[PDB]
C-alpha cells in the first residue's frame, strides 16, 4: 500500500501514496512487467464520475474542498451532463488541468517547470485556418527569439467523435522524408510516410534532406488542410562543432522548437484531440536519437570517417567516442545561437530534485525509468540510480490512433 | 493469451506464449509498474507439484515425457518427499537445473552461452575446509589462463533453514573496501561491510587500494571460516589506454574473473543456496559501473583533469568524454593480456540474436530491460530498440539475504 523507492546512489528512500490515488491501467500484470513496451465517446454514466474526481482535486488544490463553491459546481457539472451529455472547463479548470497533465506525465524528465505553462485557450477555434493562425501564435510566442517557454494550445474537445480536431503532424516542426529510387531514403525517415501523405494533398516537396514539413490541419472532422509555417517563424540552428571544422560540411541543422502535437489531453472526462504542446530540447534527443538512430538521420559511420577511427572492430568504441562528439557539437550550435537546451546531465539531476519535491509536497511523482534515463551516458546521470514507480493519473496525455487511419473522408 | 513485441529498430514482432508458464509474481500490479525495482522452508505440501513440474520439464525436454522412466522417477521422489520430506536429484536434472536457471535469468545479457555451462556438483560436500577447495578449483578451471569458461559450483540443497551452507562473500573474488577516520574510502566502497566483518574474524588486511578478499565460508549453518584464495589463481590485469600513456600511471586494475556467489539456485523446488556461478566481464560493467559510479571507485573527475577536458560546465560533456576512454581502455587491457572480455556491441548484439532465437524456438525469452541495456551508448546498442517481457520462469536464480543478517552464530 504505501511503496518504498530508493535511490542507489545516494540511500535516499521516499514513500509513494500519491499511487493510490491511480486510475487507469499500466499494461503490466502481477506476472509480467510491460515496462519497456511504448504502447502497453464517453457516455453520460462513464463522464459524471470523472468530472466529480477532476472537480475534487481541483477544488482540494484551491483549499476549497467540500465548499459551497466545490458542491455548486458539481451540481452545474452534474446538470450540464445529463442535459448536454458533456461540459465546459472553466478557464482556471483548463489551466489546471494541462497544467497537470504534463505534471503526470510519467515519462517526461523536464517537469520541474510544469506550473510555468503558458496555456493558449483555442476551444473557439472552427476552422483549419484558424488552427494555423493559432498554431503561429504559439511557436511565436514559444519560440521567443530563442528564449523558449513552454506552452500549449488547446483546440475543441471532442463530442460525437466525428467533429475532432486534429494536428495530423507529430510535432509542429519536422523536416521531410522522401523515399528515393536508390532504394535509401533521403530525409528524415521517421517522416517518410506523412511527408507522402503532403504530397497525396498536394505539397510541392522540395526534396531536400531538411525540409520543414507543413501542417495539415485537421477542424471539426472536415478533411485536413495544408499550411506552410512562416519560414521566418521556425528557429533553425547550424549543427557546428566547437574543434572540428570539418564538422560544419557535415551539412546538419535541426530546429529549435521541439513540439509534440499528436497526443491526446483528457480533463475530467473531456477529450481535447488536438492539443499540440512544446518546450525546449534536452541535447541527447537531438543528438543521440535524431542524428545517430539507425532507423533515423544515421550518421554515426559517416562522423567516424570524418574522425578517423578505427571502425574496424567494435571493441575499439569508435561508435561512443563519436556519439559523445555529436552530441557536444549539438549542445554548442544551440548554446552558441543564444537557443534554450539543456544537456542531459543538468535535466536529470533537476528531474531528482523535482522527485523529492513531489514526493513530499504531494506524495510522490510516477515517472517512467525507461524514458528517464538518457539514451547516452545512463548510469553517470542520477536518474539511473533511482528507483521510480510508474502509473497513470490523470489529468494526461495519451496516445492516439494516427489520423490518416481513422479519418473517412 | 499471446502477448507481441515489437523492435523499433528493425519493425520485427515477435509472440510470447512462454509467458504463460509463468507462475511467480513480478512485483507490478495493473495499476503500476515496479520494472526500475532493484529488489521488488518449504512444506512437502508445497514441494510435491514443484518437484513434479520440474521433472516434466526435464522429460519432456529429453523426449521422454510420460515413459515408464519418467513416471517412476515422479514416484520416486514423492514417496521420497513424503518419506523424508525433501528429495535428491540425479546428476543429470542437476546439470539441467542449472542450465535453465542460466537461461531464465531475466537480468542476464549473456544468456546466449547458456547451454555451454559447465556444472561441478559439490553436493558431497561437508565443511568450509571442503568449500574452499571445490572453489579454488572452480576459478582455476573457470580462469583457464585467461580463455575464461562459464562454470558453477553447487553446494548442498537447504534441508531444515539451520544447516544452510552460504558463501559471505557477493563475488568469489572482489577488492576490500575500508573506511577512513576522515570519512573517506580507501579500495572499493561497495564490499566496506564486508571487509569489516573479514577483518573482526581474524583477516589481516594490508589495507591497500586493491586487496583480494579473502573467502568467508559457511558449511552446515556453522560458523564461516577465513580461507584466502592462493594468489596464483586470482588473474588480474592492469589498466592501460592504447593511446594515453599517463593512463596505467592511475594504477587501476581489476580482476578477471566474475563470479557472483550471493544467489540462491531453486530446482525444482530445492533451494541451493550456495552456488557460485562465473562467466567473463561485459567491459561496462568495469569501466562504467565499477570505475565511474560515485560510490564506487569513483575515477571521473581525474581521468578528466588528465585529459584537461573542460570541467568548468556539464554541457561540456567531459564527464561523457572521459567515460567512453575508460572504457576503451579497459577493453584494450583485457584483449592486450588475452583475458576474455566482451564488448557491449557485440554483447547486446549476440543477446538479439539469442532472443530472437528462444521466442522461435522456445515461445519467449524473459528479459529485464532495465538491466539488459548497458549503462553507456544506451540507444546505439540493438537491445534499447527492443521490446522486452519479463516474468520469472523456474528453475531460477534469487536474491537471498546477506548471510550476516541471518546468521545465528554458534560461537
Ligand atoms: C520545458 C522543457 C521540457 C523538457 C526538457 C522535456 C523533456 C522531455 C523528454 C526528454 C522527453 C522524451 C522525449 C522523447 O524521447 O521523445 C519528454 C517526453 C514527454 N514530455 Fe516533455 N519536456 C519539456 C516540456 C514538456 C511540456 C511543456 C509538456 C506538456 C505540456 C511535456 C510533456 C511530455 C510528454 C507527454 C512526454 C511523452 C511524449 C511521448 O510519449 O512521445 N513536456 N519530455
Ligand atoms: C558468459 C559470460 C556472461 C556474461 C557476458 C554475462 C553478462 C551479464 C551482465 C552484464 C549482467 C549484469 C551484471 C550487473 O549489472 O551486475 C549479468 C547478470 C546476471 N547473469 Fe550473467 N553473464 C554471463 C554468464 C552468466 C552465468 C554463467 C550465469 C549463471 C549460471 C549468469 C547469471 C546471471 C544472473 C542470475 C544475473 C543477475 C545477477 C544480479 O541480479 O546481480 N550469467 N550477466
Ligand atoms: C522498446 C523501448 O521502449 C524503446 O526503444 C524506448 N524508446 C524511448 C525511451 N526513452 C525515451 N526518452 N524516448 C524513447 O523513444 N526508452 C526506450
Ligand atoms: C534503480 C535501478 O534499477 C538500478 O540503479 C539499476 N541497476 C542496474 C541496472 N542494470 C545492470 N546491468 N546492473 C545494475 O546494477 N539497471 C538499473
Ligand atoms: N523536449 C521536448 N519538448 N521534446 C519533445 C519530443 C521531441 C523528440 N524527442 C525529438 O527529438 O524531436
Ligand atoms: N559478466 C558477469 N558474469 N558479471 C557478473 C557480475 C559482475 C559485477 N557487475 C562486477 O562488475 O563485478
Ligand atoms: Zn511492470
Amino acid at each position: 500500500r504505501f511503496l518504498k523507492v530508493k535511490n542507489w546512489e545516494t540511500d535516499v528512500v521516499l514513500t509513494d501514496t500519491l499511487h493510490l490515488k491511480s486510475t487507469l491501467e499500466t499494461g503490466c500484470t502481477e506476472h509480467i512487467c510491460m515496462g519497456s513496451i511504448m504502447l502497453p465517446v464517453r457516455t453520460k454514466d462513464q463522464l459524471f464520475p470523472l468530472a466529480k474526481e477532476f472537480l475534487d482535486q481541483y477544488y482540494s488544490s484551491i483549499k476549497r474542498f467540500g465548499s459551497k463553491a466545490h458542491m455548486d459546481r458539481l451540481e452545474e457539472v452534474n446538470k450540464e451532463i445529463e442535459s448536454t451529455s458533456t461540459y465546459q472547463l472553466k478557464d482556471t479548470e483548463l489551466i489546471y488541468g494541462a497544467k497537470h497533465a504534463w505534471r503526470n506525465a510519467s515519462r517526461c524528465v523536464g517537469r520541474i517547470q510544469w506550473s510555468k505553462l503558458q496555456v493558449f485557450d483555442a476551444r473557439d477555434c472552427t476552422t483549419a485556418h484558424g488552427m494555423f493562425n493559432y498554431i503561429c501564435n504559439h511557436v511565436k510566442y514559444a519560440t521567443n527569439k530563442g528564449n523558449l517557454r513552454s506552452a500549449i494550445t488547446i483546440f475543441p474537445q471532442r463530442t460525437d467523435g466525428k467533429h475532432d480536431f486534429r494536428v495530423w503532424n507529430s510535432q509542429l516542426i519536422r523536416y521531410a522524408g522522401y523515399k528515393q529510387p536508390d532504394g535509401s531514403t533521403l530525409g528524415d525517415p521517421a517522416n517518410v510516410q506523412f511527408t507522402e501523405i503532403c504530397i497525396q494533398q498536394g505539397w510541392k516537396a522540395p526534396r531536400g534532406r531538411f525540409d520543414v514539413l507543413p501542417l495539415l490541419l485537421q477542424a471539426n472532422g472536415n478533411d485536413p488542410e495544408l499550411f506552410q509555417i512562416p519560414p521566418e517563424l521556425v528557429l533553425e540552428v547550424p549543427i557546428r562543432h566547437p574543434k572540428f571544422d570539418w564538422f560544419k560540411d557535415l551539412g546538419l541543422k535541426w530546429y529549435g522548437l521541439p513540439a509534440v502535437s499528436n497526443m491526446l489531453l483528457e480533463i475530467g472526462g473531456l477529450e481535447f484531440s488536438a492539443c499540440p504542446f512544446s518546450g525546449w530540447y534536452m541535447g541527447t534527443e537531438i543528438g543521440v536519437r535524431d542524428y545517430c538512430d539507425n532507423s533515423r538521420y544515421n550518421i554515426l559511420e559517416e562522423v567516424a570517417k570524418k574522425m578517423d577511427l578505427d571502425m574496424r572492430k567494435t571493441s575499439s568504441l569508435w561508435k561512443d567516442q563519436a556519439l559523445v562528439e555529436i552530441n557536444i557539437a549539438v549542445l554548442y550550435s544551440f548554446q552558441s545561437d543564444k537557443v534554450t537546451i539543456v544537456d542531459h546531465h543538468s535535466a536529470t539531476e533537476s528531474f531528482i530534485k523535482h522527485m523529492e519535491n513531489e514526493y513530499r509536497c504531494r506524495g510522490g511523482c510516477p515517472a517512467d525509468w525507461v524514458w528517464i534515463v538518457p539514451p547516452m551516458s545512463g548510469s553517470i546521470t542520477p536518474v539511473f540510480h533511482q528507483e521510480m514507480l510508474n502509473y497513470r493519473l490523470t489529468p494526461s496525455f495519451e496516445y492516439q490512433p494516427d489520423p490518416w487511419n481513422t479519418h473517412v473522408w
